């Protein structure tokens, strides 16, 4: 039911045009939920993968020779297509991934404000004039693409992720080469249909789909892949950074983070239940920066769980293209098995599932919204991330104590508190050791903030004015003889 | 002969106290001129090290607190003590590495430059407030110390690189860890004693001597190690990517270039020769920026020769306290044999020995400054790096040729050139691949200058505004209920 | 003959609305060809514009608390319905102006494009987060829009002018009141139709029209117009920042320059023909930044004049509606007295007219391209600038002559050069005094770059990264009680 | 009692030399506590003025070409100089202006920062390189400096204003001619001896003293003079800026300010008890900061008026070098005039005098610090600015009332407000229309951050990153040819 069927595509973007597997091998893509079959995307091996880069690399040295107007234009144009068949590509998102066609919407519109963001910032990319050493020298420094970009992404975002990895990649004059996840590649695909459609050159533009071992190895192992943004879990960011060590190649990773969510004595009861409904339940749970601890100051905890759960009874699962329907199915069945875990754990540790704590009716990988209370810091979903819809809530009485809970994890992503005092305020998003920090709100995503983790959530940061700086390598030159 | 004794130690600096290894073990530092013994520095375990890595984090959460202004000043006092005892640390160097004394002096001063650049900088730490997505929220940009930083140096510069590294930690509000060369620990520890007369905090600053491996390996594993900077070989910089992968760490790294000399039919020739000679002879051309090939156009190559043969007749060996004295030994004896093996390579395929091509009579690692014509792009020395004093000329027609030359290699450190018309300098400053380009100029070391190379030369950069970036992380702050 | 009619009207754009005269008085705008007759637009009072400016304060009021992201898509609408519409505001412009109607369509598409960066730097306004002096203080620089801004644009550019005066005022939040020229009100009008059509609120864009010093004196005496942007004469800019002074009010001025243009006997001889060429007789030399003064080498001034008759002998006066005419009349018989002044001082004080010297048989306001050779530094138009086209030739023999000759005047808004080195480049372009320096091109009008001059030429910068500076205030806020 | 008599001189600084007048005219300087004479300033007309502004010319021509590590060295050595002689400097202060030695001291230092702050900033002026339009044209904008800048203090701050003058001008490259008040001109002087003793040279920097108007006269009218910088009275700076529209002179102008203290009902009341203590009685209320109106939510007004008597009993008055003084005379009798005048009219208007209100019992100019309850805003000290220790308290009981109040005024310096709230302490300091907000502290001074004022209190910025823009010209190059 797509008002433009070529949005909708079987065949992988290869310098500049759609190619299939040559030994007709294939991956099926599937609707997560009720297994029905969607197309068969082709998958590629390393040598189509290599002939892609070659491609990818002669683009390149085209394209950096463009002026920044012309790049712009072309990202502009590109955004333009996006939002006007924001439709069909959030049918495509939710028939692959799941999520609800209004969140998927949201999704298509809020990630091509990044393509906006950096056609803008294509333009801004400015060198700079040192004064001198003495009388016969000059300082420039200027900043250069730095070469082909390789993309992974999950399927988290199936359309998210592309357009802030394709759009500072582009601006800076770098050419792109994406392999989406296997699970939901059908949105980078119609993207790439646009692209072609807004005017961007052979070869800058291209996604791949196939084995994600062999792809990855090829991204590492190609001496003519300068830098590679990655976003996933954190084994595979591991392996990515070890087998990248041989080649210094330029890495960029988002994994993923552990986030708490502080509710304090002096905070909006109402607006903070508001952010953890938005926070949490957000795709089902299936998100980077959702919520995964929620610390409550032991005098507010009873009307927070109480509000907490007049919320959560209004959530409704289904199908995502269902009028009213909240909440789509996770993506896979070890999602749900990592939830059960989760919630075992947490029953036999010493907590109290509230609402929910099984699998829906509906069958299949739908889970009932779970709100457990009496979670401790011992707890697996404590220290691990759930991606699912379960709600752990831990009571502190200090609000060093809780500072020094949030911190006792490895990730560092995001972080949420609640309160109004400045001081409180300005004092707890300091020590929060995250790199993003949401403060009296449940929603940060932002095409102009520096989107990123610290400590093992990776490197690196997307969108803002620093998001185009991994893309760009400086140049000294000290110009002598005046 | 030092005019402060107390500035050569035998110790090492851990937890803002001077220790010797608990087992007794140490490591001899000889003079590479005649081989005498200078002094036995610790050899330090990994559990030593793990408690300086300890005491360098408690040190960094007391060192992060204290205003800009405060760790601004503790980094001028500590400039202005280097700069007060500069012979002293000329004459460590000197005795240590072998370079001539006003090249030690000149090392001191030049790279002190660094420690007060970024005591400036220390106080020019700006976040940003950046428009809202709606009335109700703001958007704070905040820049924080990553944690404690790991620094690795090697013997090139006993002094220079570690002032270029210490300097943007601390003023950041990063405490330092750092693990000199074996064979040129003097330079690091009279540093210390400096640091610790300036008022630096115990453990933010700290200096431990050992085994490389080991030492490495707890730096790559230690959870508390944020970031890790490396100045050294490729080999060791892929070592170091690869051990370091399993903890996500942030890694700077400054390895090897492959420097071109290109001097056009338009330049300037007593001015080219001019910067060959700093280029190339500077430290017995052991200098990651040292000039490694030099290609001169076909109508300019004879004279160009014949000038640069009359200024390398004048270079004079020997001891580096001697008057007169412009180049030191090699740092071992695998330098003699490399270089042996590159002028050998050069002679076998076709190249001309010009001058020199065989140690010197004052024997030890002493060798004569060669310079050799009728190099190619198939010698070992037209890929390779020397890090000693040859001079391999290769002849060009055609800018093009030069250019395709020029960047036909892996190493994207340095480049230099010599020209006067001004759309060529610009042409040939932009197409060649390299982190700095020297144009008309064979010196570009700047503190105010980002010094870094591109490819696998390495990634970072060392001081400009550029330098404090890779000690700070983002933190993006959503401030919502307005 | 116009596609959309609603382009021409006849009333003043006030509060949003169409109005005319209260009492009936109206300005004719005649053809400059023929003297036709065009339209009668409202000559207003001071009781009109101080309605009109309290209108402006309350739009102000309500559209600074809009987003940046409203802001700029408003901004983008204007700029994409400006450019929809370019040939209908062309039409217009040579109509109401005189000049060739490619030279309207391009001074339209080439001026949209101010609007267009400045709707990209209105979601760029950031502030900044600086260290605080202690422990319970931080410190944030928070940029505010100045106000109301009333913005006064001469003939010379009766579209030009206008949107690099209100994209900025409006990214930045300020509200615009704006008093085009009576000769050629029609294009600010018409951009006032596409703005309302654009979706800018009642009250943020006006235009007024009406005689010029009351409405001045109006602009300069009113306590709500923060700040004033003036494009003109000198005098009359000396009046405004006269008349200014008792309110303090932040003051941004364009004012005349006297261009020199500069051939050295290294440069491109066909190259400066072509750039003396676009940079004088552009507009028919009706522009500030038009060259004035010629100075050539005594090596290549023979060669340079030959060329420059060759080219100059091909130029084409007539309607600018008509195919083949480079050249429209002057903007009235003032312009006409000043050349033939000009040229009679030439003429008497040494020089020789090669070319041109008189009015054209085409009569009315129309002149005959006039190149003159022997011109000195104690000429009338050396001193003085023509706005009309003539070429006045000066001989120089070294550098620093013609350098003292270039800046030997108060105006210091643009000059050119051609020459090839490098180190002449640098020297030559630090050299001279001016805000605008044009190396080896004669066309430097750029939306991204800084446009402003220096001395008598003016305060403020037009276009770049700090066009938008003059239109915000600085707030530091010190947050204490930490 | 000086350490260093030197310091102490009675002659003016003209050429980089010691001059008096040619006349034997003078002014002579007394002490405000007791009329003592201290020493007779030469007094110079205009001919003395406008050869001095010839050798600032041609010092500013030689100091431009200088590097900024050289400018930077000097101004690094001015202040080293400074705070070396801190405590003679400060006795010349305290003899001169009357301040309590103690914050005579306070002002020498925590202004000499200011020169240590813009030493950093002169190697810190960077050019941009901004991407071209075509590929055959780069774009490099220069920053230059503006000129020979003449720069006029008060009597307020007699050390204080200076250096935040001749930092930025000397950063910049720029020559300084300074007219300090006559009231108190010998910290001027006695910054150039330190001046000249810090390798100033000569003609850079310049002390004239003399009648004001002729030496305003001929810094406005003087073509040489490209910058005017100013702080004092506002119309004083009203009548600067219409005697300098003729030669279209960069002006830059602090004036006077009416600071609102807000006190909300949630806030710490003995933190905006000491803040207003700080802010008003500081100087005797004689600073272009210090509050002139303490507005009091109404459920907090008596608690605070209590606290505030209390505090206020505690002030000493008496001669400045008097150990436990807090308080100074008055610069003269016209502040007691005025001051009684605001006593009287709030008397009569139905305020009440809590304390003080009369002159002390020193006699003199002594006057006894005042606190006046049921001030309302028709009364003169709710528009006017007293510049003397008078603490006038309204009373409100609303914020947006508050806030209608505090912005009742053309002057928009300095405001303070406490309040705990993050919600409205963000609301209340982007509501009021002040240059400088101070949230929960009375202190605000700081060369980090943007001194300066809006709408009346003039334009531009002191210290910051901004303060040096002032400084500079912008030079867009245009390089062709490519
Ligand atoms: N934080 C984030 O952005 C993400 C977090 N996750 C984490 O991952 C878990 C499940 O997702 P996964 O499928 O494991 O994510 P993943 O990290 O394996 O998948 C992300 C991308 O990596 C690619 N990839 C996977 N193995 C690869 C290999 N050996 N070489 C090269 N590329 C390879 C995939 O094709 C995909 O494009 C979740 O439970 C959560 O912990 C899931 C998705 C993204
Ligand atoms: N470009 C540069 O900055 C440098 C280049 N070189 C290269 O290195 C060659 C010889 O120098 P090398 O001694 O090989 O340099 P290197 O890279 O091994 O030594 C640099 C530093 O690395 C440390 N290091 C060495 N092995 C390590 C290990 N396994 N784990 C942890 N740290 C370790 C050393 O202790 C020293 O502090 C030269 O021929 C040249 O190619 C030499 C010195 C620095």
């Amino acid at each position: 039911a797509l008002k433009d069927p070529a949005l909708l595509t079987d065949k992988a973007f290869v310098a500049g045009a759609w190619i299939g597997a040559p030994d007709g091998k294939s991956i099926a893509v599937t609707d997560p939920f009720d297994g029905a079959l969607i197309a068969n995307v082709p998958d590629l091996g390393q040598a189509v993968v290599a002939q892609a880069i070659d491609a990818a690399a002669e683009a390149q040295k085209l394209w950096e020779r463009r002026t920044a107007k012309e790049r712009a234009q072309v990202l502009k144009r590109w955004y333009d297509l996006i939002v006007e068949n924001a439709d069909d590509l959030a049918l495509i998102l939710t028939t692959e991934q799941g999520k609800p066609l209004a969140e998927a919407r949201g999704e298509v519109v809020s990630n091509a404000a990044y393509l906006e963001w950096f056609a803008e910032e294509a333009k801004r990319i400015d060198g700079d004039i040192i004064p001198g050493p003495n009388a016969g020298q000059r300082i420039m420094v200027l900043k250069q693409p730095v070469g082909v970009c390789a993309a992974i992404t999950p399927w988290n975002f199936p359309n998210g992720m592309i357009t802030r990895k394709a759009g500072p990649a582009l601006a800076a004059g770098c050419s792109m080469i994406l392999k989406p996840a296997s699970q939901t590649p059908l949105s980078a695909l119609a993207l790439a249909v646009l692209a072609e459609r807004a005017g961007v050159p052979k070869g800058v533009f291209s996604v791949v789909t196939g084995e994600a071992k062999p792809i990855g190895l090829e991204f590492c192992h190609n001496p003519r892949i300068a830098k590679i943004t990655f976003t996933g879990s954190t084994g595979v960011g591991r392996w990515l950074m070890k087998e990248a060590a041989g080649g210094i190649k330029r890495l960029s990773l988002e994994l993923g983070g552990n986030a708490p969510f502080i509710v304090f004595d002096d905070a909006d009861l109402d607006a903070a239940v508001e952010g953890a409904m938005i926070s949490k339940f957000r795709n089902a749970g299936q998100t980077c920066v959702c919520a995964n601890r929620i610390y409550v100051q032991e005098s507010v905890a009873a009307a927070f769980t109480e509000r907490l759960l007049a919320k959560v009874s209004g959530l409704s699962l289904g199908r995502g293209t269902d009028a009213g329907v909240s909440q789509g199915p996770l993506i896979d069945e070890k999602a749900v098995a990592k939830m059960e875990e989760h919630i075992a754990d947490a029953m036999a540790n010493g907590g109290t599932v509230l609402t929910g704590g099984k699998r829906s009716v509906l069958g299949g990988t739908f889970f009932e919204p779970t709100v457990v209370t009496g979670v401790t810091q011992t707890m697996k979903v404590a220290k691990e991330e759930t991606f699912a819809p379960l709600a752990p809530i831990i009571s502190f009485k200090h609000e060093n104590d809780v500072i020094a809970m949030a911190n006792d994890s490895e990730f560092g992503l995001a972080s949420y508190f609640y309160a109004k005092d400045m001081a409180r305020i300005w004092r707890v998003a300091e020590a929060l050791e995250a790199g993003m920090v949401g403060v009296n709100t449940g929603m940060i995503a932002n095409e102009m903030a520096p989107f990123g983790g610290i400590k093992q959530s990776g490197t690196g940061r997307e969108g803002s004015k620093y998001g185009i700086e991994g893309f760009l390598e400086l140049k000294y030159v000290a110009l002598g003889g005046m």
